[PDB]
């Protein structure tokens, strides 16, 4: 059916595509969603290059014409420039070679990509013509501020589809949920002005010790924008590292309320995987399951009446990103999910969290509704707020 979850993905992104795949993120996940059928099930929509105009709505004109444009068009040694760019691999089919100076440049074209890539499902969903979508892509973007590429990223991909939406379709109101491990330092500067457009980053903070370094609670916006960016920012390191019952205690207090007081027209995700279990403690440090995302997924789909686009952020280890990425589609698609364990069910958020959970909703308490209303229920499991709501 064409009124469905849609996917976007294309091997133009690829350093190497490759038969029987070795073989990175993008394409591991795509054969995932291929292999168990997700795809059938889903209507694959055509990428395209972002224009430069539409990388400008975020970026400089000096940043875009550094990083968007083949550098040749600026330049026998045409064939030898050709030549070293690629370097035939042991399974016999050639890539992008890795070790030359091509590989950041090839970097940056990829990412002009995934921003066209986002831009196309974002539009698709927002008009009607999908429902869902979940957007295959890489490098990610959420790092990238107006002049400065950074932790690999070169464009922000969801950011400039926001742009778009408020430019081109006068979208009154988005929501974008960022639940990548790292703070979206790019995405929160783009907005944090904007009371038209609601950030809310979930991420590993320790008091600015954890890469970036950006995303205090206290940055709430400036100007008009006040109120309207919320850093649910964990602190108190691994002792215990944060797992589903504190990010599910998260969205029960702060992220689903504040969010459904909004109320927007649409939902972006900046979709990293990086916080599930299998990215050890520089990288993450953190132990979701990858079911836990399939049910974050269908909590934002009860907002936008489902108009939500996800796109791949961060996420390094191949099965956690793919067993992720199956249950996010999964979740958009409609399919019953696999429950989540009684244990998990049954927990208690750590000491951290609620303490982290509750300084936020102390600092936003100030500006929405739903926080002035009553007393901190953070430290309670789920089956207990269950419990104590009813009667
Ligand atoms: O998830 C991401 N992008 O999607 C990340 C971007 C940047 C990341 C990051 O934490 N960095 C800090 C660690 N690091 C390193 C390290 C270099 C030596 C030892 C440990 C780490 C190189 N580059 C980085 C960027 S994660
Ligand atoms: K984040
Ligand atoms: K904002
Ligand atoms: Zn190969
Ligand atoms: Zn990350």
């Amino acid at each position: 059916p064409r009124f469905t979850t849609g996917l976007v993905y294309d091997t133009l992104m690829l350093k190497h595509q490759c038969t029987c795949g070795h073989a990175g993120r993008i394409q591991s996940i795509w054969s995932r969603l291929q292999e168990t059928g997700l795809r059938g099930k889903c209507e694959c929509i055509r990428g395209r290059k972002a224009t430069l105009e539409e990388l400008q709505t975020v970026h400089s004109e000096a940043h875009t014409l550094l990083y968007g444009t083949n550098p040749l068009n600026r330049q026998k040694k045409l064939l030898g420039s050709l030549a070293s760019v690629f370097v035939r691999l042991p399974c016999g089919g050639v890539g992008v070679d890795s070790d030359t100076i091509w590989n950041e440049v090839h970097s940056a074209g990829a990412a002009r990509l995934a921003v066209g890539c986002v831009v196309e499902l974002v539009f698709k969903v927002a008009t009607g013509e999908l429902k869902n979508g979940f957007a295959v892509v890489r490098p990610p973007g959420h790092h990238a501020e107006e002049s400065t590429p950074m932790g690999f990223c070169y464009f922000n991909s969801v950011a400039v589809a926001a742009k778009l939406l408020q430019q081109r379709l006068s979208v009154s109101k988005i929501l974008i949920v960022d639940w990548d491990v790292h703070h979206g330092n790019g995405t929160q500067q783009a907005f944090y002005s904007d009371p038209s457009v609601l950030y809310m980053s979930l991420h590993r903070y320790d008091d600015g010790n954890f890469f970036p370094g950006s995303g205090a609670p206290d940055e709430v916006g400036t100007g008009p924008g006040v109120g309207f960016n919320v850093n649910m920012a964990f602190t108190g390191g691994l002792d215990p590292p944060m797992g589903d019952a504190e990010y599910l205690a998260a969205f029960r207090t702060v992220v689903m309320p504040i969010a459904s007081e909004f109320a927007p027209d649409v939902v972006l995700v900046s979709s990293g995987f990086d916080a599930v279990e299998g990215h050890p403690t520089p990288l993450g440090g953190y132990n979701l399951s990858a079911r836990c995302f399939g049910y974050l997924t269908k909590q934002l789909m009860g907002l936008a009446g489902g108009r939500i686009v996800l796109a791949l952020e961060g996420g390094h280890d191949l099965t956690a990103i793919c067993d992720a990425s199956e249950a996010c589609v999964s979740a958009l698609l409609g399919n019953e999910l696999d429950p989540l364990p009684e244990k998990v069910l049954q927990q208690r958020p750590n000491a951290n969290a609620v303490r982290s959970m509750e300084k936020v909703m102390e600092i936003h308490s100030k500006y929405w509704r739903c926080l002035q209303r009553t007393t901190s229920t953070a430290g309670r499991s789920l089956i207990e707020a269950q419990t104590c709501e009813n009667e």
